[PDB]
């Protein structure tokens, strides 16, 4: 009855895991991308990832939810009906601490740092998918004063860089177990058993936008987390991931 | 052409700051009231007052009250559009955002619950006493209500004693002459005391006189009227 309205930014990271989470539940939305072709500075998308798109909000009947995380929460508390799939298993499932804590171990990286970091310092990425003009855009004090503050923040990047190795690493463990425990003729599985869970959207949705921003392959290929690549190939075959968000990477589409 | 839109609930606290802020600077707003006259429980909006309103402005998405409100000062600076805070280095603005972040940290989520819980604490409270009975049948019901109400004496001191030196110095306002972001702060805060029944242990019959002076020039003016003259009334929903 009550309408389900989003305002988002298209290829923000927000935004697309809470439209992938809708597509999911097959839930009927209507989404309005807010963002713009060419802002004021006659800029497109991909050269205003730092501006960033930053908070969805969500409004359903007299509800107004903001931010993705509390908009995706509402979203599965909600939406109840039985032909309505779950992207949570029942609290008092035996699934659900592995899940829960496989979304907030992802939902807990700092994506816009690594943005930021992408962008201010290319260097340390491989194969980013941004343009490298989007970087370009008393003396000796403020030299120093620039200088130091470019080694502080090459410091916090590689630090929370080290911080997701860490956090794959964990992941691919997870993963090796599923591998371990399903046969190769069987269907694959996702992250913490055979179904697509609010675990999945986040690790889709962080895997894809490395990639964007090249640190993918620090991470994984050529022999690197190779269930963590495998995943990945899987994801985006997803029929649902490729509808939702199988051009968010392409700068060629605005 | 970039539209305003507002998403909001009439009769919230937060949603009534942010549309009189809208009305006072004379901005185009198209607002949305999502709420309903009656719950799926059969409440009315008067039982239900423990919301987050939203602006959508072209690109931009802010939520929260006061992040919407200083997203509006910064952003429709056109010369015909008045202004709530004096600027950033001007010598009035210290004092302006003080008594904001003053009355914006008053409880009022604690204060309306404690009206409905303990009646007995409100004089002329204009929420039915039937909301009594069916919220005390089942997020703070202690006495510590009364310490929040003797905070917020000490809150209304201050006011009293900062309207008092606006007389001695048209009716001034809180911090000056004009209309500001404090004022607003200000208003809304004492029509929703005297919703509650807090107004009249707090000023009136010689108490904080000044402060019953300058909540009777609030009620008169066109802006505060035309957006929020009715939303102290029950009848309407």
């Amino acid at each position: 009855e009550v309408k389900l309205i989003l305002y988002h930014w298209t290829h923000s990271f927000s935004s697309q895991k809470v439209r992938l989470v809708i597509a999911e539940k097959a839930l009927k939305c209507e989404e309005h991308d807010v963002s713009l072709p060419l802002s004021e500075h006659n800029e497109p998308w991909f050269m205003r990832l730092n501006s960033t798109g930053e908070v969805p909000v969500l409004i359903h009947g007299e509800n107004i939810i903001c931010e993705a995380t509390q908009i995706i929460d509402y979203l599965e508390q909600t939406f109840l009906d039985e032909r309505t799939p779950r992207l949570m298993p029942d609290k008092e499932s035996m699934y659900y601490p592995r899940v829960q804590h496989y979304r907030e171990l992802l939902d807990s990286l700092p994506m816009d740092a690594y943005t930021h970091g992408c962008i201010l310092h290319p260097e340390l990425t491989v194969d980013s998918m941004i343009p490298a003009y989007a970087t370009t855009r008393i003396a000796k004090q403020k030299r120093l004063k620039s200088k130091l503050l470019d080694h502080d923040n090459v410091k916090y990047l590689k630090k929370i860089l080290d911080e997701l190795e860490k956090v794959l690493d964990q992941v691919e463990t997870e993963l090796q177990r599923r591998n371990e425990e399903t046969p190769e003729e069987g269907q694959q599985p996702w992250l913490c058993g055979e179904s697509f869970t609010l675990a999945d959207v986040s690790l889709a949705v962080t895997l894809h936008r490395l990639k964007f921003l090249g640190f993918a392959r620090r991470n994984w290929g050529n022999g690197k987390r190779p269930n963590l690549e495998t995943y990945y190939e899987h994801v985006l075959k997803r029929k649902t991931f490729n509808k939702v968000l199988g051009h968010v990477n392409n700068i060629l589409i605005s």
